[PDB]
RNA sequence: AGAAAUCCGUCUUUCAUUGACGGAACAGAGCAAGCAGGGUGACAUUAUU
DNA sequence: GCCGCTTTCTT
DNA sequence: AATAATGTCACCCTGCTTGCTCTGTTGAAAGCGGC
DNA sequence: ACCT
């Protein structure tokens, strides 16, 4: 079938006057309608029954719990604009069970059990219902009928069913002729008994074609006429008429069809309460107008439905947590865990929710085992364990509570103990859970048919200046109640280029007027003469190339062949214009020479691709089942020039020291006058010069917006124990490095460091005020404040976060931008991505955390998701675990493979941290990965033959006297190697560098390491290449 | 149908009226975390009496 | 053919 | 032993800040009468 | 496990 996507473009109208009135009142009409509508519907959904349900979950595959729908449909959590008849928490079980007629199913316990925000309250939508048949002065069976007609014919989205569009306005309350029912049901009955028991299936339609006419006494072209009566859009038996006839038979699909069309109209549409609801809504809405209805229903109607399925989804998800906190309870082991606080290894004020992660995690067991082993020396068994876990991302145990396990370890397991903490973490976040309010929201309005289409539109257009307004075409609404359509104008540059300016190309046709869907602007030249306002320059330089390409008679021509475009619009002005278009038809799995890819998402170093291709012949790989080829492999880059000079956005991390002396030195004269404050021994101050901290951090010439960062935190800790006087000063001294030369408001890529710095400057400023305003626990301090004392300061505050919002942003655009462009330039079909990676969580550190906070890996890859399919570019995600570590062509072809990894050190930089990751690695022996790094650290000593070193090397720990030094290490590999450059392939965990048996990365080149032939690899190029061959779905 | 308008943004000790460039959007609810101060509380190294 | 309205469509 | 420098780790608070998921929307396709 |  033909796949399509959707595009959309963004501004505000510009309305005069008279008609921004018009406008205005018009969203307000539709807004009060639409309030009107949320409650209204939320009352008649309060009225399904047991059977409602059942007949439109009929069905599906899965069994529906029905008394759940039924629930999540007549109690939800509301706000107090649609609060009408308040239930007690207390009594939801009690009323629920007087309405189903039977005990409250567990989910609809956890359902009516769970916290909701205070603004919130719990309402009786079945008593809503009640009392609007009475306001309708109807008798409750006759709306139930109605409702149970509104259920079947789609009008309503009922649990699983959805609705079907915004038909309810025209179906319940529309005032033209209808379509003749019992004919089509007579027909479609009759089709389905003639093809039940054919004695000869047809392959083809002709004879199927020749069986529907003569029961339908109709031919060809009498066929819509008889059945349908000409009114409405083709049914499926129709274009099966239309077919060609030599067309293949599918009897099974005719046959569900029919059953679908028997099911949907074997009970007419006889309303009971049909004029009293009309009457109702006109005298509290507008005169009857099918479109506005719609629009009122359509806010309304979506917003009750989604909380409608989330709350059952969340009911079902919240009783299994349930049933998983119940299960692990053992009330002895987590009160003697949770008796810690209660016990003299603690003497804080207040306790905490004791963690996993606060144990060690599953390693507690190797600790218990320690203590079996050799007790009455706990605490060295728990230094030990404490140093072999520490990790850059994991937070690290707390020793007291270990202590005080050690204590119980007789009574209590190490897995009864991890069972009570995992068990107090999922009682908490139980706890504090909270179900889904039903609440109108603020969506916009949609006017179909508005934009005047480009061929047709009025243009203004002057030699120097073409007419760049898109004029809107709106229905709006009078004081009288009477509706008039009004042109209404806005600007686009990006729609004007892309779709809305006319094309003269003779023999160009494409879909978006822009470089990703094959479409450049030509370059603007000396002759160009741009003489605009200074705020409208960018957008006067794109309107004059495409003026210059209309001149040249080469802007291509759309040819997404525009019927209608609708606008969609909020009560702020603001305009949304979507536009679909068709993507190719919807491939089919691999053949050979299908191009496939993976990307391997980064944090420091750039994010790598790797290309493959399905050959007839090569390689075999067993996951995919078929033969590859690599293609080649690269880092995702998005370069912009400076007068002939690249830059990476993504990447760049600013000058090289020697570069930006000057800017260091005024920095330099700052710190020479000030000293840091500290008072952490009793109350006595303390003080130490800012310059040495600022010689360490220059110590190791870093580059600019490192140092800015480290700069960042120096001003801060200068900032720290000062005085008001002191701090205008300094305040002067921020403004100079926020905002002159090289800060942040001038310099900084896309990069993750930079955004780093950029927070390290908020950060400045928010000691600055915490100071300043002498805060403390007993003496919070808020914005108010802040603002009261700094105004221009606070202001800095803000700006700085929308400088990182706009980085990011623009940072998640640019990669999805350079990856598409890479496969569109390949010829890539498939792109495989991580859709695993960590986002933040309580048992990670939280610098690490920040930093994820910063990496926005799922972002990259949502945005990959949203720009692939517009380019008919499937995207798979899979799970991340191992891709750094598998050996590529060789994992899973037929066994598992993996390898550690390996950084290119030289050997006069081989210091202590070698040594510590040397030792720690060899010692490291373990589950999981460690094997790798162990073994790596193995053929490491046997490739550079400094196996006797093995042994004294295994005893190495941090501060030891007699560890062995570096200059042994250094002095054996500059031995072997002739010199103190030559290069030294190391173990390290995040190392950029991979032995690959095969050539799986571009630019690999072949060595002999520990005897084996290996291929030096990009370690991320392998990453990616690992993933590129992953089939296993997230 | 009203000549005005950066649609929204990025890079650069380079800030550009011919510099180089990128983007489907939107709503609500929910969840997860971060920071600046301040408190608590454990450990470890130095360097001494 | 266009506009603005109706309806049904099982995608 | 014991004091005090400098670093690590964690746990909490107030008042702000952020990223991510869920469940959805931005209709399709035909005829009609009046232009 | 990703992430260094
Ligand atoms: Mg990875
Ligand atoms: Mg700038
Ligand atoms: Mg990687």
């Amino acid at each position: 079938s033909m796949s399509s996507a959707i595009k959309s473009y963004k501004s505000v109208l510009r309305p005069n006057e008279r008609k921004n009135q018009l406008l205005k009142s018009t969203i307000q009409c539709l807004e009060d309608g639409s309030a009107f509508f949320f409650k209204m519907l939320q009352g008649l959904f309060g009225g399904i029954t047991p059977e409602i349900v059942r007949f439109s979950t009929e069905q599906e595959k899965q069994q529906q719990d029905i008394a759940l729908w039924c629930a999540v449909n007549w109690f939800r959590p509301v706000s107090q604009d649609s609060l009408t008849h308040t239930i007690a928490s207390d009594n939801l079980v009690e009323k629920f069970e007087e309405y189903y007629g039977g005990t409250a199913s567990d989910a609809i316990k956890q359902y009516f059990s769970a916290s909701i925000g205070e603004s919130y309250y719990w309402n009786d939508c079945r008593q809503q219902y009640y009392d609007l048949c009475r306001e309708l002065g109807v008798e409750v069976s006759d709306l139930t009928h109605d409702l149970e007609i509104l259920c079947r014919e789609k009008c309503l989205a009922v649990a699983t069913e959805s609705n079907q569009n915004n038909s309810i306005i025209s179906v319940l309350f529309g005032t033209g002729e209808k379509e003749d029912r019992s004919v089509k049901l007579r027909i479609t009955k009759k089709i389905l008994e003639a093809i039940s028991n054919l004695k000869e299936i047809p392959k083809n339609v002709a004879p199927i074609q020749e069986i529907i006419l003569n029961v339908a006494k109709a031919t060809k072209e009498t066929f819509r006429q008889v059945y349908a009566g000409n009114l409405g859009a083709p049914s499926t038996l129709e274009k099966f008429i239309a077919k060609d006839g030599q067309k293949e038979f599918d009897l099974k699909k005719l046959q569900t069809d029919l059953k679908k069309v028997i099911r949907g109209k074997s009970k007419e549409r006889d309303w009971c309460c049909q004029e009293e609801l009309r009457s109702y809504v006109e005298q509290n809405t507008i005169q009857y107008d099918l479109w506005a209805w719609g629009e009122m229903f359509n806010k309304a109607h979506t917003a009750l439905k989604i909380k409608s399925t989330r709350n059952y989804n969340f009911a079902k998800q919240r009783l299994e947590q349930f049933k998983e906190i119940q299960s692990l309870n053992n009330l002895l082991v987590v009160k003697k865990l949770n008796d810690f606080f209660d016990s003299e290894f603690f003497s804080g004020e207040e306790t905490y929710t004791i963690c996993v992660h606060h144990l060690g995690g599953k390693d507690l067991s190797k600790l218990y085992k320690a203590w079996e082993d050799d007790p009455a020396d706990p605490e060295n068994a728990i230094v030990v364990l404490c140093d072999d876990l520490k990790n850059n991302f994991k937070k690290e145990p707390i020793r007291n509570i270990l202590r005080y396990i050690f204590t119980i370890r007789q009574e209590c397991s190490a897995q009864d103990i991890l069972a009570a903490a995992k068990y107090n973490q999922q009682l908490d976040r139980y706890k504090s859970q909270k179900a889904n309010p039903s609440v109108l929201g603020n969506q916009g309005f949609t006017w179909t048919n508005a934009v005047i289409l480009p061929e047709k539109a009025q243009r203004n257009d002057r030699p120097n200046s073409l007419d760049l307004r898109i004029w809107l075409y709106l229905k709006l609404r009078h004081p009288d109640g009477r509706w008039k359509k009004h042109h209404i104008p806005f600007y686009d540059t990006r729609f004007f280029q892309e779709i809305y300016a006319a094309g003269n190309s003779p023999v160009d046709t494409c879909q978006f007027r822009t470089p990703r869907f094959g479409y450049h602007l030509p370059k603007l030249t000396d002759q160009t003469a741009i003489r605009v306002n200074k705020k409208h320059v960018k957008a006067a330089k794109t309107e004059a190339r495409i003026r210059l390409a209309i001149q040249q008679g080469t802007l291509p021509v759309s040819n997404l062949k525009i019927t209608e475009i609708s606008a969609t619009i909020n009560s702020k002005g603001q305009v949304r214009i979507p536009v679909k278009f068709d993507v190719g038809r919807q491939k089919g799995t691999l053949q050979i020479g299908d191009r496939f890819c993976g990307y391997d998402q980064n944090q420091t170093a750039s994010h790598a691709y790797s290309l493959w291709e399905v050959v007839k012949e090569g390689q075999y790989h067993k996951e995919l089942g078929c033969f590859v080829r690599f293609i080649s492999s690269g880092d995702i880059v998005s370069i912009t020039e400076n007068r002939g000079n690249q830059f990476d956005q993504l990447s760049y991390e600013g000058l090289a020291y020697p570069q930006y002396a000057d800017w260091r030195k005024k920095a330099s004269k700052f710190v020479s006058l000030w000293q840091i404050t500290k008072k952490n021994k009793k109350k006595e101050i303390v003080t130490v010069e800012a310059k040495e901290k600022f010689d360490a951090i220059c110590k190791y010439q870093p580059r600019l917006y490192k140092f800015n960062k480290e700069y960042a935190y120096l001003l801060r800790d200068i900032v720290r124990g000062k005085s008001l006087v002191e701090l205008q000063q300094i305040r002067q001294e921020i403004f100079r490095f926020i905002e002159q030369d090289c800060g942040v408001t001038r310099l900084g890529s896309l990069s993750l460091s930079t955004l780093e710095t950029v927070k390290a400057v908020k950060g400045i400023i928010y000691s600055y005020f915490s100071t300043a305003l002498n805060a403390s626990k007993n003496n919070p301090i808020s914005d108010e404040q802040r603002k009261e004392f700094d105004p221009e300061l606070f202001a800095l505050l803000e700006k700085l976060e929308l400088i990182r919002t706009r980085k990011k942003k623009q940072k998640v655009e640019r990669i999805a931008n350079s990856l598409i462009q890479t496969c569109l330039e390949n010829n890539i079909k498939f792109i495989r991505g991580e859709g695993d990676l960590s986002t933040t969580n309580n048992a990670t550190k939280k610098k690490a955390n920040s930093r994820s906070m910063d990496w926005l890996a799922r972002g990259v890859f949502n945005k990959i998701r949203q720009l692939a399919p517009m380019h008919n570019i499937t995207l798979f995600g899979c799970g991340s675990l191992y891709t750094s570590h598998q050996d590529p062509l060789v994992h899973r072809n037929p066994d598992k493979a993996m390898k550690c990894r390996w950084a290119a050190i030289p050997v006069k930089d081989i210091g202590d941290w070698v040594l510590r990751k040397l030792s720690q690695n060899l010692r490291a022996k373990n589950i999981g990965t460690g094997e790798y790094y162990h073994q790596g650290v193995k053929e490491f000593l046997s490739h550079y033959e400094l196996q006797d070193l093995e042994e004294e090397l295994l005893k190495w720990r941090s501060d030891r006297k007699s560890n062995i030094p570096c200059w042994v290490l250094q002095n054996r590999l500059a031995e072997k190697l002739g010199n103190k450059e030559a290069v030294v392939y190391i173990p390290v965990r995040g190392g950029r560098i991979y032995f690959a048996t095969h050539k799986v990365a571009t630019g690999a080149v072949s060595i002999v390491f520990d005897q084996k032939q290996v291929w030096v690899c990009n370690a991320d190029h392998v990453a990616a290449a690992n993933i590129a061959l992953t089939v296993k779905g997230i």
